[PDB]
């Protein structure tokens, strides 16, 4: 197993709300977009890391990979069910609740960040991370959309410096 | 041989073709891709534009909104494409005055078949005929996998119902 499966399923489990997060936005007629909102929980986050002393700017841009990855899914979502609207999930989870979930996986997230910052920032991570995805795609046989949505959720995760 | 649909449905592939330039303005521009009320306009004035002619403007509308749906979907594709990878969404594109020409042009040319063909757009051969008519501009305009759905989604309302008895 990679030493960085944990982070890279992590990934792949918040790329999971995607779809039930565009399933809601489709029946309610709501904007993909939402810079303000994206803006403020990148905020959070930021300041998250601070209070653990891991780098902010690291976790801010790992964290904004992640969320242009789950709004690349929505528009594609939005794209096939423009294309044939049958296969739109009726019955979605409330929008509230799907951000509660993102807000834990957040959490989690952050925690296997710190976990692991001795191997994100040592020279074996690109390796470890090439190897980590290669499994999990494989395992949970993703598609080729999930497949490019888990490449640019985590392709900063190399970037972390050693400490000081 | 050339179905006798080729000419229509190479106009509606021309005209999803125009959601790639309308995308990369919107793209630029930070406007979504759908306005309900914009696309209620557009398919008021083609009723109109149908009545001129003398052709079934319920038809007519029922055809465009598959046809702009179709658009739409390849316009959030390309928007899906660009969020995973926005240095290759096309840079200072230009303005959509080309693409409102463009539009207007092939709106014109697909009433204007919908009239030429109408006996076999009502007949049982229709299915068929359509069918030979995808194949060949699938090939002649070298439609990929997304262009192949989105003509399919915009051209499934051609052939009309028959009596069922
Ligand atoms: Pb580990
Ligand atoms: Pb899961």
């Amino acid at each position: 197993t990679s030493q960085l499966a944990e982070l890279v399923d992590a990934a792949a489990e918040r790329l999971e709300v995607a779809d039930p997060v565009a399933a809601f936005k489709w029946r309610a007629q709501l904007p993909i977009e939402d810079s303000g909102r994206v803006e403020q929980q990148l905020a959070k986050l930021g300041e998250d890391a601070r209070s653990q002393h891991i780098d902010p700017d690291y976790v801010t841009r790992v964290f904004d990979d992640q969320i242009r990855a789950t709004e690349a899914i929505e528009y594609s979502r939005f794209s096939d069910w423009k294309l044939n609207p049958a296969s739109a999930p009726p019955e979605p989870p409330d929008l509230s609740a799907s951000r509660s979930a993102i807000d834990s996986l957040n959490n989690r997230m952050l925690s296997q960040i710190w976990s692991h910052w001795s191997l994100l920032s040592a020279p074996s991570c690109a390796a470890q991370l090439d190897r980590a995805k290669r499994d999990i795609v494989r395992s949970r046989h993703l598609d080729s959309l999930y497949q490019r949505a888990l490449t640019t959720a985590t392709q900063s995760y190399c970037q972390a410096l050693p400490p000081a």
